[PDB]
């Protein structure tokens, strides 16, 4: 019931993109919890998020940002766990000032980075899945037959029909 | 002991770039396997090392290249396993290529992707700790240990 | 009446930007097949349809993705045919990560790169019919009207009204 | 025996990256012919060599040029032959203004354009081989057995 | 009333974009002519074009292309006459390939290169104009004029006005 | 009353990204002018405005322009004043052109840049407001409740209702 | 005298171009201080340096970092204080992805943001004089004669 | 003989890429003056020379520049006589900023712009040559002589 992955956002302008990953661990049965954690204009709120989020029993974090994108990599310097990193597509630049900001940290402090937008969140999503079935049989099995249903549902033609 | 992360390189010129990873899993005395897998010029090598990767035991695999960079998203789709990806830096085009080709996957398969180059190489290899830190306390520990003495280890100032 | 071309793309979303590679040998009467093969969801389908297409009797592979365009590159990889490759346009990026994705295959395994999207596609059927004239006289007096048609069509100025 | 490969370039300067297409050829003995043809300072040269290259017997053209790279595109202008493009490695830009001058033609006129630089040279030439095995079982064959070399070549791990 | 500009574009849709650099020559009483010269489908038109340009009396050639943009480059291939260059905004990388094919002419060749788009059509209207005026002393003094009233016609203040 | 910070735009066009920066000054009761000044069309007027802007008061300018965007560097060049640079969005290149031509100023003219469109201009004014607090007490008080605020408002979670 | 300006930089590989803006300090005689502080190494280190910087007397920050670069931002974040910041040029993407990082906060949390590189760490020192010349006269004469200086020395010609 | 075309540059720095303008105007006999402007650090300097330039009887000015390259731009602010621009290669960018910053003029004043690079500066003189050509029969004629040498020189093949 407690929740072991932490979706975490700048603000209610990233959760159209960050809510495809809240969407999937539900469909995997993964508890988890949802906030926002401005990393700019609540650097304390996430300094705190960040360092107790081991102890209160977060597993895996997934953090979405756009522009110039600090979220996932301040959390990850505040915490042992793994994070994994959504660039939210910006109106500009279209995601890629996102992107470079959150893939390009030096070693040490890794974020593990998807790609820009819904398809980034929902892979942070099925990428904490894949995590957490190493050690959850159940959760593996739900896994394995997600994967298996998404291969076996790609048709064999694309519908031709002109319009 | 049986390796639990696969570090795969599609070529001996990714090398460079993949030993940083190969060293911080030694590191932190991490088993793991270190080979070349090519997903172009070996591609069902590829298929039968990624199907068979969680039966082997593998948890993690964290897989480079440069250019089209196409061997961590099709390793990636050929297990359920985590992948990571490390961008190896291109001749031309510094990794752009490279980073694009990994990052930008489909919903639906995964690549958890680091930066261009040795950083994202040491990177994949602590993240791939960090997995496993979540199911082995003593990794955890020495994982502790080694964010803590990076964070220490810090100058106060820089020396001319 | 066997198909000489197969075209294949990821996912029914590159039927929009395809098509125009189908429409193109249809109008020169290449025989050809268009299937939906997923390099990441039916990675073992791809395997199966690259490595058959010779035997199978294709001349030309026209593949198509977009993002993270793996499709053309890893069909090259099992086939030694001709593998011919149209970047289909992404939201964000705009077809540059299926650019890149595509044409910079390191040396060993070409694919023939076209344009991002509808011309690229349109291009892939044409360059498809250029090698299949080496070889089939017919189709290469089709070819050359065609070509010859497109140079005579092209007006001499343009229409200049104001609206 | 008369060519059945043309592999032209804008300037000597891109002889460092096209010289890798005529060893391929060379090495999977498919008779071709090696020309300096610039789009730019010899155009007619260009108009010529492009509209007479299928009567002469030539059946693929290779056409590297880097910069503002218009060698590709104004040869496929010229014949019905495929032309393949290898954008050359420009000294700014890093071959993005070679790579996007050539891979985007509009449509009616195609550019099967490989990557930038040698690796583009390289597979240029094994495309033109794909093409040319269609119809030249011997050549077939041989490009088979290039194909099972480069796959079964690739080392297993890498060295250090 | 014999042209002394040609402005040759590669087909109809780059008229929405080169329509500016007509007008402008108008508005300036530049006599001139406007065509399409498609550098892809009429490549013999193009050569003719270029290379009779001068005994034909014009002066200087405005070309617009998009995409992999190749007409000014090579219209400067067969001419010694100026050549001015205006990059079309292309659908997928909004010019940027209009725009590096264009201005990036090795050595010994050259392409005046304007913006990007309507802009870069006016100014390249303007530039041929300001190279005419060299030697045209009652154009010189109708682009002094011109030059002079855009200077005074800039407001001293925004209109700050809510809506 | 006097005006302490200039805002100065290259034409009304970019009235809709630096209204706020205007917006913010005035919240903040930051007395200031704003103007008109193009690069281009008014360079002499651009000249008189930087080098007057010290001895008439002036201790923070504001430039926004787009594309070639050399309002900022160039004001930069005639005054001693702190100059503070907004990169409009441009339509084809999304404020990339904006942004190279304004940060990459080289060493010994510094112009201080802020993110592409509304964003950089509400953040011009705020660093503009962070400088001017440095000697203004009364400002300093203002501005800290404004962080304070932003801070404080900041919601705990996203509202995740489908619609 | 108590420092003026910090200057504060991610790592001691960013000095090569920092020590820029320290030279520039020093030239114009304003006080400051010099100070690793890395923002994903030790991140309480920067909290705690930018929430008291105001406090000790600090009236400009001036943060260089490269790659994903959050140093500045984060400062920003922290301190109510003029955040001035440096792109380092970083290795693979020659510094856009550190220009990009840096200049593109969201409203709110401003940062200056200088050219990539040295010259940029000279701008944010010139651009801290400017700022701190506001309010004191013997400074701003001293930058009036380093701008006049700078200006009057600018040669006529080339040499060859 | 009083010079009809202006280079200018920003800096020595600028001079390693104008030489090849220089170089070319002066094989074509075409006088010309050779100076350093700055745009950022003697934009008085720059103001006067643009605007008297017609009446000095210049008729065409190069302007190089690089990074945020404003040089050619504000020449041609206060010059109605025609300006090329130079984007200089830049340490970090490679001339992009220098591109962009050059060709991107909105609408009302033009820069014709040529490539980055040394290229860019030689195409610069050669523009120039062929706007003077237009009314100098005597430099028409060595115009065309230096682009049928530049045409008739281009090898047929290859050097190994």
């Amino acid at each position: 019931s407690a929740p072991v992955v932490g979706i975490i956002m700048g603000s209610q302008s990233d959760w159209e993109t960050m809510r495809h990953a809240d969407a999937l661990l539900t469909e995997l049965e993964i508890p988890h919890e949802t906030l926002i954690v401005s990393a700019h204009r609540t650097p304390d709120r996430l300094a705190d998020y960040a360092r107790t989020a081991a102890e209160r029993g977060l597993n895996v974090i997934i953090a979405g940002a756009g522009g110039a994108a600090h979220l996932p990599g301040m959390c990850a310097a505040w915490t042992r766990l793994p994070v994994l990193g959504v660039p939210v597509e910006s109106r500009a630049l279209k995601g890629m000032d996102s992107l470079l900001s959150i893939v390009q940290m030096p070693g040490g402090v890794p974020v593990g980075t998807l790609a820009i937008g819904a398809s980034g969140a929902k892979n942070a999503a099925l990428l904490a899945a894949s995590i957490l079935a190493l050690y959850n049989p159940a959760l593996a099995a739900r896994l394995e037959t997600w994967r298996a249903l998404q291969t076996a549902s790609v048709p064999n033609s694309p519908i031709t029909e002109d319009k």
